[PDB]
């Protein structure tokens, strides 16, 4: 009937697309800087403090990792209990959500012009070049192209 | 190995990520306003010119169809061949783009505020009002509750 369930309140706007994890928790980034994990019922399970805002929706491991990039510029693993696992730290904001490819490889675009290649345990394995900022998520294909978009006006397919 | 396979030049920056059909085609929204078709190899397919910038990704159907938000307050439906199925127009730009439901409808959120349920022949199911632009995609658990970020700082679950 398009009726309210319920709403859970945040510091400030929420741009970010929520995510839901295996058990029904609802994974959303405000502009307050926070991850908020929501439980089902409206409530909250916990919370998660980034630098600045949160423009990016958050991505879940297979092992239950949530992978979120702040404004800050740092990509954050977290715990499924709220617990940061690693960050690593790009060279500007992450607007972009990360996405995970099927060896476990995090890749993220970030303001700073460069598409990043991260090893589940938080080490960089690789890094492209693109002509400018990236704020848009990038897509892997069937054979494990990484497909990004850029601000210099490219859609690059880059070689896994 | 993080070396380009090919990249793709629109007239704008792309801000959205890009999604992959069944056959391997690449859809991608530009900045210039046009939707892209890319094949595999990196050559056009097709383009279709909304009136606006296209920061949202696009999203495919069961049939093939896809949706795709613009900045001038519609949601197109576009067949697989290119041409425009249908358009829902909202009362301001549309950043976001829309999600799927496993009935076929079509949520999408729109600068005016709202979410709207679009049933897959372009007709309004009913629209959700928050308190300011919806900048951000909705996500559909596993129960049909709809779950969407506002610019009013809230995350609304919505019956469906």
């Amino acid at each position: 009937d398009g009726t309210e369930k319920w709403r859970f309140k945040t510091g400030k706007a929420i741009e970010a697309s929520p995510v839901i994890g295996e058990d029904g928790t609802i994974y959303v980034g405000s502009n307050d800087g926070h991850l908020y994990a929501i439980n089902p019922d409206g409530t909250e399970k916990w919370r998660f403090k980034t630098g600045k805002a949160i423009e990016a929706s958050p991505v879940i491991g297979e092992d239950g990792t949530i992978y979120v990039g702040s404004n800050d510029g740092h990509l954050y693993a977290i715990n499924p209990d709220g617990t940061e696992k690693w960050r690593f730290k790009t060279g500007k904001a992450i607007e972009a959500s990360p996405v995970i490819g099927e060896d476990g490889t995090i890749y993220v675009g970030s303001n700073d012009g460069h598409l990043y290649a991260i090893n589940p345990d938080g080490t960089e394995k690789w890094r492209f070049k693109t002509g400018k900022a990236i704020e848009a998520s990038p897509v892997i294909g069937e054979d494990g192209t990484i497909y990004v978009g850029s601000n210099d006006g490219h859609l690059y397919a880059i070689n896994p």
